[PDB]
């Protein structure tokens, strides 16, 4: 792919963030912690996922950012609509305003609904998101694999501003308490 001079430097929104989250200075990184972070609750924290926003809003134009995602076990990762639910459980699909890729038990699949099995040989250290508002295109690539194509969601009904969105995901095992980092461009 040549989407790369489309980049855009993201930080994250902590007043978005999960209250177990822990945001780096920069806000170029997250991680869960093993406890609540002492925040005062808001109406825009997701409660029920280790969920967070970036502080960027898009409508218009090409946008390109990568994500280091090395040796966590689960994370969910894309775009969404500004106005996405924040509270009580839901579905990462875009009927909900997501266009989103994850990690689970293994297995690679894209938040459709229901979801789709992605195929990758080569895991990933580091994912490539691409986001063109006209053209109604979500894309994903590979940066470990020379930027091979992940997924791409077309015919896309954004309806909205959309941010960046990230979810660290559970450490219920203890094999996934890595962050998330935002990669330099
Ligand atoms: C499950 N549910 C429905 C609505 C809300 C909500 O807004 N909670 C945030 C806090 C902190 C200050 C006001 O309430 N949570």
């Amino acid at each position: 792919h040549h989407h790369h001079h489309h980049m855009v430097h993201i930080t994250l929104d902590r007043n978005t963030a999960n209250s177990w989250l822990i945001i780096s200075k920069d806000r170029r990184q997250v991680r869960m912690g093993d406890t609540h972070q002492n925040v005062s609750d808001n109406k825009e924290r997701f409660s029920n996922y280790p969920m967070v926003l970036g502080a960027q809003r898009f409508s218009s134009g090409k946008m390109y950012w990568e994500v280091d995602v090395t040796q966590k076990e689960a994370w969910d990762l894309g775009v969404c609509r500004d106005s996405v639910q924040r509270k009580g459980q839901f579905s990462l699909s875009p009927e909900n305003g997501f266009w989103t890729i994850w990690l689970w038990q293994d297995s690679y699949e894209a938040g459709t609904s229901p979801q789709t099995t992605l195929h990758i040989q080569v895991p990933p250290c580091q994912i490539g998101i691409f986001v063109d508002y006209e053209a109604g295109v979500v894309s994903f690539y590979n940066i470990t694999d020379h930027g091979s194509l992940i997924y791409t969601f077309s015919e896309c009904v954004f309806a909205g501003p959309l941010r960046p969105f990230f979810n660290v995901g559970f450490n219920y095992s203890g094999g996934n308490a890595a962050p998330l980092k935002l990669c330099p461009l």
